[PDB]
């Protein structure tokens, strides 16, 4: 109940960010609700046909936390299928509980690891497409401001070497990326733009200069080479309209740019990117990317929370399995195999054994262990998705 | 600077929720700060194949409110194609002012009309399927809960007749929706379950009782017609791995039903929908929907915010048209035509005349009317959305 | 003539099936017609992007048996292409004598080797899918009675470890195989229908249960294991509208077992099967397959039946090669080249010598030595759809 | 168990034609045999996007007469789709009666209308194509002898004009079809082919001879022009290898004899021809055809046989519809619905009433009136398929 | 034999631009040349998918004017599909005389038609297209230039309104068209090209100032508008690589243009287009178009020659109707009919009579008319595509 159309942390944790039919059924379950013990676990049932960067389970720790409630799960960073080597749906958190203490908490608990799920994802896949050239998240813009972090959150965590949102890079400390704006150049022209640009490029930070906003990207870059000495970067967001073909215009600057020994000035390009479009531009000569709406806005995981335990006994509804599980991954080839939460270790064929991926977070309320920093998850992250090319 | 990774409203009114090179450029700027008055226009470089149903101004005036700025907009529920009839870029906001005043502001704005507008215009398609038969927004789980009650407004705005969350169902002054969940049945078996809902089903509130949990759905049916008799609703949600032809699972319950003299009982469907499922399911005897992530996780429209004037001159990039302009719509056939803003009416082939369509909402940072509630604007974009089938 | 619309073994024999242009053609030729020896060779049309399983050339003994004509063929269950190496028409059986004397059994060659052909080899690629899972021939229901029997013949030969028709199962010596039918759950209920098929589960066989009649399937497989005991299959012949995901229920009830000790429990599928099908649901843990029409109906080669020498001459129509030839098979690689009729054997470069693979089965209208059984010829099959992955 | 792989009709009637689960069933059920009382239904699973041209039922009558047991049907030559104007399966025959006593019959009932209706389809559809240009079925050699008769029936019943199966023509009480060979051609040559064809053509029958074997079909049709006065039809059967573009050689073929004032000799086409191919080569001249494989051969449509109703109680498995039913039809625009058969008519909107289709066929296995020939049938066939185009 | 890779009007007329199996064939002949009296006829064996506008004709007559014999053909500029209302060949010319006599010309007469009638056929389509707005054949560049006039010829005939050849613009009798080239305003630069352009623009011509050299099309256009105000047309050419989305880019051009009142200024496109791009173009705003490789690379239709007739008596090849025939088109509706020589005129169920369209050009290689010079010619083609759209 605040000024815009959004949910404070007071709400979210109160509950009130939830379906009411939860609340309704708690409440209609009464007195029994002391004697119903449970354990949910987590799956996806969206896209099984790529491999997801697990991401959001920060948020949930920060919301379970204090409730009488165990709490397992797969660590934020880890990357693997939602199906294991045999096609069995891997649980990515497990709650255990009274089901009245913290059901209502089945909404927020799939927001926080849906929608961040796919961002990260997204994000690790653009990072694959950008090799050692570096990509930073710039997409907020085009989603509602109140998750502007929780998105350069996730998408740092996925691969994003830097993030241009204030409050998201304050989240994972670092200083935030940014460039000038053709408004810059509208308002004052390009020569002007580009002065104020570069007098204004402080601390060890690159120069870059927006070169399309008046004239043609080649003698824009022509023009930059004979007038200007110290700039890094030269940065092209071409119009649709005017992309006829962005592969061949970065050939004809590079070339351009050569020929009046400026090779040195490094090419960057953003706008309407993603997975495909970075590695065909980077390919063609870029050297840094500007991803926005692809990743910001990236489809979430359909996650679905189900109860596949009742007062020790296992328990599920049709399309789900029940009993409470454990994930086992191979220390080596990375194989996963689901198996009964009395199994916790197993011999894999490669590499030695099997170990299991999901670790305690929360017992009894209380936090097991100190959490990761964004940096270090991605620094996580990044380990394992040397594992996927 | 909050619990979780959100912004909260005095974040984003602060102008935190942006992208640093704004209050970068701002500052570089300087003193020319006060010289610089600007006109910016919203456009849609997004999905132009498809109408869209303007949603989330009503965000930016609680925003912009304050600022020395004249703001105008399309009102949100309005229905309209991205270009006018002829081609031409449809301005959806337009905002006056000196550019350092708001330009910070950027970020956001788009944000309340990008992902806001998929939002309403996804659940406006799904409206025109499910016909005179309603359907709830029940998919703020599969998105970050910070935003739960945005989502439920745009789509209740868009078409829903009703929703889910408890924040965005108070958001739209409306009770929230909600049935029996698996959770239940699960916990304790159909029998007891469907007697705990029917019990607990008050006021003018029809009862509904989820189905699909142990047993087969035509046997559920019959079950539940011979054990229980007032039951309103009986719900579908079939697992995918079940869903081997819902349509024909649909018409299977549905006469075993009436043979059973009790074809008084309606079925209602949820889980995995869209335009075209509900379409389908509705013309295979479902007269209840509940629609989620299709409509939650919209894709965003591709907003993009441009200097169109400075200091009274025609100013643009590449890609963009120069001048401030003016929507004139045809209070009949609904042809649209941009025109330069010192044009307010004219002559449209097709019943009389095309009027503005572009209304002031701000006037030196002040309100010029009260804001329609949600319920208003609802009403008027079904008006609208009588326009397109 | 006659109960049924069907053609008596005398019937057959007289001539009586077939189309009259032969009667009457060998009729008009009168006289002429002791004057007129000729050979003719039937070659494959048909599909030729697909390799062929021989049979039903017994059929074609049983009837030429006793004319005065000198019958060559390849043996039943010799897999091959209906091209040679060379792209030339192999000729799977040859018949030589007066034109009269045979002319009018053109139609009933043909008949007993294409529909039986098409049989075999459709079986054939289910057996590749198979693997060393097991797999019964169930579709004669799909197809006209009078000819059960000859199609079970031919799914065994192909492949298939065993044969539901009465009839069939007595014709290739083994006992009939068969489960119970959904009719005996629906008239007693699963409780006394199972009860009632494993009490009378008889000999050295397996006890198989029907599951999918009135409960879902994985709920019923978990009531199975807890109430019986010695049940070594659980049949799943899951209705179309219920198949949402069979590959996915396959592991769900699977695991369900597994999770209750009962991994013993070997699952069975059956319905709407091929090789395609029993290759992903055998991936996702079915060992034992029910195929039907599939098989059964399975498209008949084009086989075409050609004088192609008359008198000694070698005499064809377009579209044919003249000739009386042999068809030489590398006694390894399995190369196969059409040769001239004077040539015996020759060099095949892989693995030593070609040599003749149409062997002499009538001379003068006696058999020239004794026909396989059903079990060895497919023994032969086999060791020949080795070949072929 | 006689000379060739087929089922005499004493066995069909004893039951030896079928799955032997059935007899061990009905066996397994033991004394209850006597107290259990069902009524089962056959309904179309088998291609949906299609109507159907029903056909074998004649063949199931033949085989209940005697048993006690009711009997419902729709009459052979009927046109319809599976699913009623609402998708709900259409029943094509309903049998009532003691379990036991007509339960092993399953297998040859379904058998007796799968095969033999998708036959009749074909040939319907092929009927349409052909226009008031004659058709003939000539596949009864791409499919097993035994079954010749039963073949060229249903073609007959689906439209086609002639037939050249000898027992199958005198089934449908007509004379065989036929036409002289390329045999002939071969043996003889064209010449002398031709002549003797030409002298041996009897009674009103039209004189047809085949130009394909030795010579280019123009100059063969030129030559025949210059050589013989009387000649009604010329018949082209083209190998696939030389029928490059048969619809121009068929105009090239009418041109060439029009010229030399033989436009009195009409064209004749065979060989691979189905709707498709026949329609155009009508349109480009020809004026009969000879149709096979692809009638003869046609894919069985999947009918299904299952219990509705157990003494007196509607009682069904999943995937189907309980309870005894009646299929009603609008006397007008031929509108079908399914209705629980305590409703004999109904009020259809088009052309009054909507009266029973299901007609009873023997009572206590008495026949209740006397059975259509084929000719009777195909008359009601064709004013059926006039509907439908 | 003379300096360029090419053929004089000597050696074709000698019969050296031709296959020599001619003159070997002719020469081999011998004594009974004077003996081989024929009729050849020339069809269209290619794309029939399509109308053709024929042209070449003229050529034609150049070469066999003089030699005994008489030629008939159809006039250039008419427009019909290559099939007849029943898919008979349509001849398009028809040369009778000695064999001998002419035979060695059939590569040259082929060559004069096909590729000319490819071109003034796309033209057409072009044609179509382009509206009420003027399009200019600019392709010879792409084209071997010892061709260039007859390129241009059929281009105009095909309904071009100007051509940029000056050879060609000759032949048609018309002044060539042409603006400046990027080439110029590479030399000088845009400022003084364009002044430069704008001075040297003399008589009734428009000016047309070429704006994609050095800066955006954009800006040109406005910097054009503010600089020049006597201008009648802009051109762009917009490179590949920046035509990005060229119909939009044409709208912001137009939008920019008339909000500084110079809406007055026409826009012009050129480079890479056809009846596809230019549709789009134009329907975005362009009045003028430029249409190079399209048409003067368009693939010749493939004619074939071939003797119909041999001394009176109807003689040819498989493929191809013999005797010499006529080509009716109804006086109205356009339908064509080939008919036998015999046959003049006849009666077309549409609008009266259908009157020969195969007029005779040569008679004993005497002109029987004067020949209509290009403008006539399209003057006639230009009716005759109004009959196509």
């Amino acid at each position: 109940m605040n000024v815009f159309n959004t949910a404070s942390d007071e709400d979210i944790k109160k509950g009130l960010a939830s379906d009411v039919y939860f609340e309704r059924t708690i409440s209609a379950i009464g007195d029994k609700c002391n004697d119903l013990r449970v354990a949910m676990e987590a799956t996806v049932s969206g896209p099984l046909d790529t491999w997801i960067n697990f991401t959001g389970l920060d948020e949930v720790l920060k919301l379970l936390e204090g409730l009488d409630v165990d709490l397992y799960a797969i660590p934020e960073g880890t990357i693997l299928f939602p199906r294991d080597a045999n096609g069995l749906p891997v649980p990515f958190i497990r709650v255990e509980g009274r089901y009245c203490d913290f059901g209502m908490y089945e909404t927020a608990i799939l927001g926080f690891i849906c929608q961040a799920s796919g961002i990260s994802t997204k994000a690790s896949k653009v990072r694959l497409a950008a090799g050692d050239s570096p990509f930073f998240s710039f997409g907020i813009r085009r989603m509602h401001p109140a998750i502007s972090p929780m998105i350069d959150r996730s998408a740092y965590i996925g691969g994003a070497d830097g993030v241009s949102g204030i409050l998201g890079a304050k989240l994972i400390d670092q200083d935030p990326v940014g460039t000038m704006p053709h408004a810059l150049s509208i308002m004052l022209g390009d020569e002007e733009a580009w002065k104020l640009t570069l007098e204004n490029t402080k601390n060890g930070q690159k120069s870059v200069l927006l070169i399309d906003t008046y004239m043609d990207e080649k003698f824009a870059a022509i023009k930059i080479a004979e007038m200007f000495d110290k700039v890094d970067y030269i940065r092209l967001d071409t119009p649709s309209s005017r992309r006829g073909n962005f592969e061949a215009l970065i050939r004809e600057v590079r070339w351009e740019l050569a020929l009046r020994g400026r090779s040195d000035i490094k090419i960057m390009v953003s706008g309407g990117l993603d997975e495909n479009t970075v590695k065909k531009l980077r390919e063609a000569g870029a050297e840094a990317f500007g991803v926005g709406t692809s990743i910001s806005s990236a489809k979430p995981f359909d996650f679905a929370m189900d109860i596949v335990e009742v007062n020790g006994k296992p328990e599920t509804k049709r399309g789900k399995m029940s009993g409470r599980k454990n994930v086992l991954r191979c220390t080596s080839c990375h194989r996963i195999e689901v198996v009964p939460a009395n199994v916790q270790e197993k011999t894999c064929i490669c590499g030695g054994s099997m170990q299991n991926l999901l670790v305690k977070y929360l017992s009894h309320g209380k936090r097991t262990s100190e959490y990761p920093r964004p940096k270090e998850i991605r620094s996580r992250s990044m380990k394992e998705l040397e594992y996927f090319k």
